[PDB]
């Protein structure tokens, strides 16, 4: 398997097959391994990027995850003042379409390359959580908060979905 983004070393986490062949996916068990500190001797810091819309996040998210659905906010939070360290790892998730997750992952890499001299990067190691929150929650509900799940297409939030869509850079 290839090395991480800045070609400094191997990817640390075991991966699983996902839709995008070129992206790295991890399972809920691996996400819990990180959260429970199984990689504490190697991973100095990791960030869980929940790119679902706010109402989804508010209805139940993984503990410590940061809600960054808009590219500009993700860029600002991650790249305005780079979270340096050991390894730093980012985990993105926003399942159930328009490829939010993969797109955000690719966007951050694009911006990281743009502010660095090749091949250096602030976030050389990034993964996608396989199955997103929908598959994580029924496996480890006590690692979520609140302990619930609110789908993007929840009948009662059809307007919140539209309202938020109108704040994106492109559709
Ligand atoms: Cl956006």
């Amino acid at each position: 398997m290839e090395l991480i983004g800045d070609y400094s070393k191997a990817f640390l986490l075991q991966t699983v097959d996902g839709k995008h062949q070129d992206l790295k996916y991890i399972s809920p068990e691996t996400m819990v391994a990180l959260l429970t500190g199984k990689f504490s001797n190697i991973v100095d810091k990791f960030v869980i990027v929940d790119c679902r819309y706010p109402y989804e996040y508010e209805g139940g998210h993984i503990k410590t995850a940061v809600n960054l659905p808009l590219e500009r906010d993700a860029e600002s939070f991650l790249l305005k003042s780079p979270i340096a360290p050991k390894r730093v790892i980012l985990i993105f998730h926003c399942e159930f379409s328009s490829e939010r997750g993969p797109r955000m992952c690719r966007f951050i890499r694009e911006r990281d390359r743009a502010v660095n001299d090749y091949p250096s990067l602030y976030y050389p190691e990034m993964y996608i959580l396989k199955g997103g929150y929908k598959e994580f929650f029924p496996q480890h509900p006590n690692f979520c908060e609140p302990q619930d799940y609110r789908p993007m297409n929840h009948e009662a939030f059809k307007d919140e979905l539209k309202t938020f869509r109108l704040k994106t850079r492109s559709w």
